């Protein structure tokens, strides 16, 4: 039964990273209003409490005294089903400024996101002290979580930016067995590293003790977020041949061009002029598939978005790109540097997002998010 | 299983009016680019063809030569499942201007929406020559339909404004049996007239021969749409007693204040002074429940929406209000007139929408949307 699905909240790592993608999600960044490290700890403790309750489900908080605001928004009714909810907390570069004495604690590669050559960043949609990635089976559960978090933090958190996204229900319900199709009509996720292989994930996604990082970071992950708008109508009137040449993949099957099966692996060595798969194609640049490029593997966990219209009255739709990696410089920064100038660029418009560090897991009810960071 | 569900497209009435609410929907208004009535008829025939196909589902059309833009967006894959899709077409006041010589044919009560006292109308989110209400089990189906429609009308339609909405998955699944909860946390739909009652619908919703209307409108219905933004955070810190006094209903049970069941009928006659349910409460203003006021009954079919963050840092969430009635003046205009200045206004803010006339049904494949209107 879908509404009763739960992902464990406690663990060595946060959920929402390796977790198979649920159908609905939200990215919401906040300014932190805490004035002391003390206030910050109270906030982190409070958040852990709210996330623990929401993700595992229970009866909605009641309001015995009606002269008070309702203790729950009510939008789910009387029972708060877990509905496969995960909440992942990450912290931005700006949390490590003067306010809370955490500067010495900053992850070695964490930085403020700065624009790439194809960027049109909107200042209202960038950065933040903290980001929550909130995913569940249904949008109702995600919004209810947000409203709960907000009601509990008037003194501590102020919403900075928010965007909601989705993947198809049936792809979500296959728990990774079927690749989601993005709003350009291409399968998106095919070449992701196996999130179930724990040794691969220890190398690819998680910060490990062997890295040159502050101790508290161990078991967390660097997180790059990009809000990317599509030129939908322009894309839809583009020849199929060109769409495929831009990506490097067959639209229908998802296979690398020239091959038969979605998950087949291209051989770039036997195609040095890119007659088969173009040298400026998205996948060839994202992953050159050389011995040296293997250090730039990442776990992508992106969602589609659809809003209203743009300022030109064209459809506002795109990608909430999210990726996790053991090292921000070796992962996202390296890959995007390779992607600069790719054929796709004229079709997409990065307008927002930022870089964050996803905290390590919370061990149990006596622990709280950020405990190692704050001590 | 849900993907395979179909709603009939052909009928005396259009689907999507009496149809039980699906989980996902979109309102999309267009400017019509047709220059002639001849072009107008070409568009209407074209739309009928796209709607007939999309609602019943089938193989996605293939692209015979990759030099051609894809014949389908591909966002659903190789098969276009019906997924309970309905598409309802309505025409705005502006369609009856000098372009197509339809002035003599205009429904007596059709008019350009003008602001009510509490409105902050955004010009870009108002009016339109035509409006499509596109509803389905899932958002992917709805977006796919839109892209298909757009693909086939480059010379004929321009998107004017668009908003997508939802009701909860489970309320949606009970197919009308359980009332959707809106984003203020109140059950929303309780007092709707019974859409399965044919004689009642003929009275309340459908235009009938007796009305002083052009013959073509028979079997159509006046449609009022309001895009309404909620001050969600402010609402959430408002005492529950106050939330309830504003509506006239118990938030938890949805019953009229002082009664037991959600669907109990208030006895206003026994409370002439409004000590139980306030005289200026939402429901009592909306429906005085006198035999006289029955001319103002309507069928509401509204959806929640959730977008981003306003420039003042508040969540942009609210209601896509849609209602159907035999007479726009007797229904919505009369009801909103009673509502003007209600206490709810301090929590809500109309910003867009419009008045339209939903056309009569299409009889079979030999008929087309708006055939009576265009003859
Ligand atoms: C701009 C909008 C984007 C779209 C529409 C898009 C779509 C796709 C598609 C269709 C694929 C092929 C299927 C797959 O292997 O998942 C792909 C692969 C990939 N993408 Fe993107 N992507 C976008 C942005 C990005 C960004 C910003 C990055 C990293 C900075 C990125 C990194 C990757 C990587 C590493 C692969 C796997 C390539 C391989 O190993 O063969 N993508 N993307
Ligand atoms: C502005 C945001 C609005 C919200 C949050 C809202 C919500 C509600 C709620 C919770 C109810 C009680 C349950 C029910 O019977 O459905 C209700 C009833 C009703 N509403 Fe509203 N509504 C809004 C706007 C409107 C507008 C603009 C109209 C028409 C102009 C309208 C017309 C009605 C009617 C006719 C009823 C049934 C009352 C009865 O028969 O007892 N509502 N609404």
């Amino acid at each position: 039964v879908a509404r009763n699905e739960k992902q464990p909240f406690y663990g060595e790592h946060q959920a929402g990273i390796l977790t198979p993608q649920q159908a609905a999600m939200m990215l919401v960044a906040f300014d932190v209003l805490a004035s002391d490290k003390a206030d910050l700890e109270r906030l982190f403790r409070l958040l852990t409490q709210r996330f623990a309750f929401l993700t595992q489900g229970g009866a909605a908080p009641e309001t015995p005294n009606p002269r008070l605001p309702p203790l729950d928004s009510g939008i789910l009714g009387g029972y708060i089903a877990p509905d496969n909810l995960t909440i992942t907390l990450s912290v931005g570069h700006s949390l490590f400024d003067e306010r809370f004495g955490l500067a010495p604690q900053m992850p070695k590669k964490l930085q403020k996101m700065t624009r790439f050559p194809n960027d049109s960043l909107d200042a209202a949609l960038c950065h933040g002290d903290v980001l929550l990635q909130i995913c569940a089976n249904t949008q109702d559960t995600v919004i209810h979580a947000l409203r709960d978090i907000i009601k509990h933090t008037p003194d501590l958190l102020s919403v900075r930016w928010k965007r909601e996204g989705f993947i198809s229900d049936h792809a979500a319900r296959s728990k990774g067995k079927e690749t989601p199709i993005n709003l350009l009509g291409f399968k998106d996720g095919t070449a992701n590293p196996d999130s179930q292989n724990d040794k691969l994930m220890q190398k690819v996604v998680w910060v490990t003790a062997d890295q040159q990082e502050p101790a508290w970071t161990i078991g967390g992950s660097y997180q790059a977020v990009r809000l990317i708008q599509f030129r939908v109508e322009f894309w839809d009137r583009t020849p199929l041949k060109e769409q495929q040449t831009i990506f490097g993949r067959d639209k229908q099957t998802g296979a690398p061009l020239g091959m038969q099966h979605e998950h087949d692996v291209p051989d770039y060595a036997s195609d040095p002029e890119g007659k088969g798969i173009a040298l400026d194609s998205h996948i060839r640049l994202a992953n050159p598939r050389t011995a040296e490029s293997e250090s730039s593997l990442m776990l992508r966990r992106g969602y589609s978005y659809s809003l209203g219209v743009t300022n030109s009255g064209q459809l506002d739709m795109g990608l909430l790109f999210v990726c996790y990696q053991h090292d921000l410089e070796k992962g996202f920064l390296t890959v995007q540097k390779r992607l600069n100038g790719e054929a796709l660029e004229e079709y997409v418009k990065p307008i927002g997002g930022g870089y964050f560090f996803a905290l390590p897991g919370v061990k149990d009810a006596n622990d709280y998010l950020g405990s190692a960071l704050l001590r």
